[PDB]
C-alpha cells in the first residue's frame, strides 16, 4: 500500500515505499524506512522547518495523485456514479473504457469479493498503466479486465446489474449495453461535453432505454482558516455530465 | 423486499407487498398482487386511470421515500460521506445517530458483510423505525445498533477505520470519537448550518484532528426532452455541509 | 407610483393607489387611504389580523409582482444583461421583444434621460400591457416603442451601443442586429434551453460577431437568523443562458 | 478612452493611446496611430500570423485589467450591488471605501450626471489611484471623493437613497450609514468571508435596520466552440458575500 506525503505548504506526494528507497525533497531527503516507521498519521521532521505528514492515500488522494495516461473519473464523479448505477456487494458491473483504473476502483470497492467488475479497454498501453493502478492499491480479485473494443465483446445478455461508462462514443456501446443490463437498471456515462450529452440522449432513442437524469455534480470546497471561512475563490467548475439511463421492462 | 411505482409527474410510492394488501393512492388503488405480477419495469393501471410503473427502488429511492422518525441524510451527501470517509470493504465504521437508518444504509453498502457499522442512537423511538427501515431493505446483519448517547458509548480505542456522524452537536462527541478513531482516518460530520460548521472547527482544536475539508455537495439536475435542455427549475438548494476531520498520530 | 405590500411569510403584492379602493387578500382587506397614510417602512393591519409592511417597491420587486403578459426576464439576468451590453448614460440600446416590460426597465435605467431604449414587439396585446407596465414605474421619455417584428424593423446603420435578445428564436434577427450595431458592440441574448444557445452559436458563424460569452447567473440567496445560517433549501436552479456576441468592423 | 488589445492567445492588454507611443508585443510592436486608425471592432496584423484586436473596454474588462492598490469589487458583484441599492438616474449613493474605484464606476453609471456617488477612502494612495481610475474611464462630474474615514464624516441625515459597502469592518460605519440612508431604503456590503458576514448581521442589531438578504453571485462561464460545449473546467469560485439592509421607517 503507498503512502501520501504533504508538506507545509500542501504539496502531496505519492511513494511506493521499498527498502534502500529514499524520497527526495528540496529541505532534506528522507529514507523509505523513515516514513514506514513514522505510518499514517505520523510525521518526519526534516530542515529548516519542514515537516512531511504520513498518510494512507484515501481512495479519492489515490486518483488524483496516481500515474495515469487517460484522465481519471472525478472523485466526486465515480461517487456519483455507484449511487446512481446503485451498486451493493455481489453485483456484477460492466465498465468501459478501463482507462487508467480510476473508476475502476470505485466500483470494485462497491461491489465487493463475491461481486465483478468486467472492465474492457480498447488501448494496450491504457490497459496496462490501469492495471497496475489498480493492482497498486486494491489486491482483491475481483476486476477481470479485458483488452478489446466493449462492442466486440462476448456478453452473457441480462447478466449485469449496472454497466458504467467513461468513453468519448458511448452510442457506439449502447446495442451491447442494452443485451448485457438487466431490465430497470441502470447505465450510466460520464460526458465532458453537453453536445456529447445531447448525442448520447438522441442515440438511446433507438435502444431499449429510457433517460432518467442528465446531472452536474459538484463538490464546492471552502477554506476554513478561522477567522478566514469562504468558498474556495478557485474551483474546479465542471469535469463531466452524468448521464443515466434505465434499461426497458424484459422480452 | 419493497416496491416502488412511480407516476407520470414523476411522484414514487413506496409499497411493501402482502396477500390481500391493497395499494390506495388519491388517483386510485392497485392490489399488491397485481404489482408483484407486474415485474420489473412493468405497469400497472388504477381503476380511476392512474398509470404506474413498478421497480424494485434503488437505495437513492427508498432513503427518499421511507418512513421517517427523522429526516434521512440526502443520498447525494451520504454518496460523499462514504466516499470522504474512505470506505473499503472489511472496514469498521461508527455512525450517530442512527435517525431513520438512512446513512446506515449507505455505509454498511460501504463495508459489505466482512465489515461493521457500529450506530448509535439516543432516542428509542427513532432506533426501533431505522432498525426497520434498514431490515426491511438490507439482509446481511452487518449493523450493529445501540442505543444511547454516542459519548457515553463504551468504545475500543483506535479500533475504527472512521466515524460518521449527522447529529446536531458534533461537538460534543468529538472526545469519544477520538478515542475511537484509528490513525489518519476520518471523521466526517453532516450540518445544515454553517455556524454548526464554525463550532465544530473551533471545538476540534482542543482534540487530535486537522481540518481537512468544509464542502457543499450539490447535484444539479437537467430536464432534457428536445428540444428542452436545461437545469431544471427547482432544484434542491442546500442541505447540509461536510466537515472532514483526520485524526492524527499522538 | 406602486406601492408594495409584504406579509410575514415573505410574500409581496403590488397596489396601485386609488381614491375609495381597497386592496383585497385573502387574509383581508386594507384601504388605499391607509396605505398612503402608512410611510415608507410602515405597517398596517387587516381586521382579520394581517399586519403587512408598505413599501415603494424596488425595480427588482417591480418586476417580480407586475401583470404579465410574458413572464419577464428575472432580475438577476436582466442585471447581468446590462452589464454585459456595457450600457453607459446617453447609449442607444436596441430590444426585442418588449414583452412584459422588465428587461425594459433595466434597459431604460441604464440609458438614463439622454439614451434611448428602442423596443419591438410583435403581439400588440403584449406591447399594450408592457406600455402600461413601464409607464407605471418610470416617468422618463426615453422609451421608443415599437409594434412588428425585429426582423422587418427598418434600422439605421451602426446606430446602436448594445442589442438586447429575449425572444424563442434570436437566429431569426441576427441580421438585422448586425446591420443596427456598431463595430465592438454586443448582441446580448436570453435562452432558456441550452439548445437554443447551441444553434444561435452556429447561425451566429453567418454573421460578423465574435462569440464571446455563454453564461449562467446564480444568486444564491441564504437564510440567516442565528443560529439558523445556511443556504435557502429552496432556490431558483434556472431560468435562462446569457449569450454575448461581439460586433466586429468589416 | 483607453483601447484593449487581444491577442491571438487571447491575453488582454490595456492601453492608453498616445502620439509616438508604441505597444510592444513579441510577435511585432505597433504605433499606438495603427491602433487608433483600426479602431474598436478592427485589426492590427502583426508577425507570424498573430493578429491584435482593438477593443473599445467594456467596464467589465477595464475593472479587470486595470492598475489598483485595492483589488476592486469584482463585475459580476458591482452589477448585482446597483441593482439590489435599486439605484436610478439622480438618485444619490454613499460610497467607502473608495479602494481602487471599480465599484465607483459602476455606482456612478447608475446614478448619471444628475445623481452623485459620495465616496470615501481613509488611505492617500488608493484615494489617488482610484481618481486616477475613474478619470481614465469616466469623465462625467458625478463622483465627489473624500479622503477621510466614513464614520468621521459630515453627512446630511436622510439624504442619501442607498449605501454601498467595501470594506474589512463595515460595522464601524453602520451608525454614520443609518443617519446618512432613507428610511426604507437600502445598505449593501461585500463581504469575502461568512464570519464577517455573522458580525455584521449582529452589529446592525445594534441599529435601525433590518436584514434583508444575504446572497452569493455566481457568472458560471461556459466554453463553447462548436462541438466543444461545457462549464468551464476551472471558474472564479467566489469572491464575496452580499449582505442588504432595509432601513428603518423614519423618525
Ligand atoms: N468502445 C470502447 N471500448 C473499450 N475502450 C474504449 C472504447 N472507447 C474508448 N475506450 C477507452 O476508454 C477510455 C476513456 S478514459 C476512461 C477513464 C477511466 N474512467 C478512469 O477513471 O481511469 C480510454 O482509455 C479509451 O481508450
Ligand atoms: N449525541 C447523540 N448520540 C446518539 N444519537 C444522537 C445524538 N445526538 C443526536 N442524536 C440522534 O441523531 C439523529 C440525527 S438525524 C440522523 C439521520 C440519519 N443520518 C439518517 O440518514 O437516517 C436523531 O435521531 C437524534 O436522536
Ligand atoms: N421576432 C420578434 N420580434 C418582436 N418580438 C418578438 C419576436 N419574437 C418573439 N417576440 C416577443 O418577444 C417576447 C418574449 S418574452 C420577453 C420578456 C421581456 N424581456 C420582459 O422582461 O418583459 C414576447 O412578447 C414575444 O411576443
Ligand atoms: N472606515 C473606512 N472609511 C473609508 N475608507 C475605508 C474604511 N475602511 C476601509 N476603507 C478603505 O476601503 C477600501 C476597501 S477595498 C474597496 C475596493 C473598491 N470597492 C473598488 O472596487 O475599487 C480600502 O481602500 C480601504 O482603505
Amino acid at each position: 500500500g503507498p503512502l501520501l506525503l504533504k508538506d507545509r505548504k500542501g504539496r502531496a506526494y505519492l511513494v511506493f515505499p521499498k527498502e534502500g528507497g529514499v524520497f527526495h525533497h528540496h529541505k532534506g531527503s528522507v529514507p523509505h524506512e523513515a516514513l514506514l516507521e513514522a505510518g499514517p498519521g505520523g510525521v518526519v521532521r526534516t530542515h529548516l522547518g519542514e515537516e512531511l505528514s504520513v498518510h494512507r492515500p484515501t481512495l479519492e488522494e489515490y486518483l488524483l495523485h496516481m500515474k495515469r495516461s487517460a484522465t481519471p473519473t472525478y472523485p466526486k464523479d465515480a461517487s456519483a456514479m455507484v449511487t446512481l448505477l446503485d451498486l451493493a456487494p455481489g453485483m456484477r458491473v460492466l465498465e468501459a473504457g478501463t482507462g487508467s483504473g480510476g473508476l475502476t476502483l470505485f466500483l470494485a470497492r462497491a461491489v465487493g469479493e463475491k461481486g465483478l467488475v468486467e472492465s474492457y479497454e480498447a488501448r494496450p498501453h491504457h490497459l496496462a498503466q490501469a492495471e497496475r493502478n489498480v493492482r497498486a492499491f486494491w489486491q482483491v480479485e475481483n476486476v477481470r479486465f479485458h483488452l478489446g473494443k466493449l462492442e466486440e465483446a462476448e456478453l452473457e445478455e441480462a447478466a449485469y446489474d449496472g454497466v458504467a461508462l467513461d468513453l468519448m462514443e458511448p452510442w457506439k456501446v449502447l446495442e451491447k449495453a442494452a443485451l448485457a443490463l438487466k431490465p430497470d437498471r441502470f447505465l450510466v456515462a460520464y460526458l465532458p461535453n453537453i453536445t456529447q450529452v445531447l448525442e448520447l440522449v438522441r442515440a438511446a432513442e433507438a435502444h431499449p432505454f429510457r433517460l432518467e437524469r442528465v446531472l452536474e455534480v459538484g463538490w464546492r470546497e471552502w477554506e476554513v482558516r478561522l477567522p478566514v471561512a469562504h468558498p474556495r475563490f478557485q474551483q474546479v467548475g465542471h469535469t463531466a455530465f452524468l448521464v443515466a439511463l434505465r434499461r426497458w421492462k424484459g422480452s
